[PDB]
């Protein structure tokens, strides 16, 4: 199962249509929206500075979501965020993927439909543009996305709805 | 306390003698073989491809395991995987050993009795030679493994076997 | 909703004024100091060389604390460690402070009051300097430390022994 806490005058508010995962950690200042999915051990702690998940989202395995203070933890909808990662602080535009074992700092903002290839790091304040492919230590802008890879990020999207409403029918 | 899932018309299948430690989650296709050993924190999910785990693996904690469509993620015989590792689509070939906080991604090869380095990459669909050590994001390889280096893996995977013996009895 | 185990003759050490989250797992050779705080999802086994943690420290969620044989784990007092870091055998000096998402591997030394930024690897044996900031894999020595610098490391723990206090009641 999980655990959701308030942090002093603030709760989770969490859609009914969402799936939270077993060994989940969700506290204070946290939404998260309709048919959006937090997967197994991930930490989403609301205690610093808010935090705003859309809908249509997936936090894949072991993320840690936290925040710095005055600096809104923020992933727009149909976001998808891959297994391992590190967000904190950061503005993630609506249908970008942050590829699996990345760490992504404060105040840094994902474009729109961009894509963070695995292993990367986006430094604080970095701006990575809508529609590019950025990865590296720290992440460098490498070419746009084509149709191609935009078929894959939907394709990744539907996948965890489904897989989201299998697993929370199965627990 | 893990959590133990089917996933559609697979369950996992899982030898008497391995051991699962606590805060694990298995789920769907995944097969783990005699006197292998699951440490706290992993995620194993067999929702996408297949998992074969061999004999004598160790798994260390907060590792994360997972499949790309068509990928199957094999870990062979005596294989030892680090702390905190991802691996994705990773063929690991017998006596192979992933070095805590690496990323190992899809159809990436690491050949027979190889060690990769803490905190590498090794990106999808690279194969790092058998009997090498290789080490870096990507990886590279640094030297051919000597005598000194195999003593080293082989008191490894025994010492895991001991711990998980150990462990199965105080859980 | 955390594990404690002993391992063999040896059983954790904790302080009462320490937090210990959800989801912790603790083992063996264990000593944790006064209003130290260990966060959700982290894993200290203490199996294999001792583990000693100060006053005032906090391990932050989903690190990995372990050793390798005859390297002790010295987590000296004022310490702040990231979330998701891997120390395996590190010697971490009063103060520093280990960037989220970074390696700290074995035989390491970190200086009193250094500051490894966010994702580093430090390699088995490396000293980083006291008062320096460090960053980069293998991380790279940059610059002396400010006074501004020591107020965020100060503002950073003093607020981890308060919410520590908090969700201590809250549980
Ligand atoms: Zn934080
Ligand atoms: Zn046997
Ligand atoms: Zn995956
Ligand atoms: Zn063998
Ligand atoms: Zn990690
Ligand atoms: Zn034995
Ligand atoms: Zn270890």
């Amino acid at each position: 199962s999980m655990v959701i806490y308030p942090y002093k005058d603030k709760k989770p508010i969490i859609s009914d249509s969402a799936y939270i995962a077993d060994f989940v950690t969700i506290t204070g200042d946290v939404q998260i929206g309709d048919e959006s999915s937090i997967w197994f051990q991930t930490v989403i702690r609301g205690d610093v500075a808010p935090t705003i998940i859309g809908n249509r989202v997936n936090i894949q395995d072991q993320c840690c979501l936290h925040q710095s203070p005055n600096k809104p933890l923020i992933i727009e909808d149909d976001v998808t965020v891959g297994h391992q990662v590190l967000l904190h602080s950061a503005i993630v535009r609506k249908g970008a993927l942050i590829g699996m074992g990345s760490i992504i700092l404060d105040g840094a903002e994902i474009g729109k439909g961009a894509f963070v290839g695995a292993g990367s790091l986006v430094p604080p304040g970095k701006k990575i543009p809508e529609k590019t492919l950025a990865f590296g230590r720290p992440a460098k802008v490498i070419r746009e996305l084509t149709e191609e890879d935009l078929q894959d990020m939907e394709r990744i999207r539907r996948e965890y709805i489904e897989k989201a409403q299998y697993y929370k029918n199965i627990a």
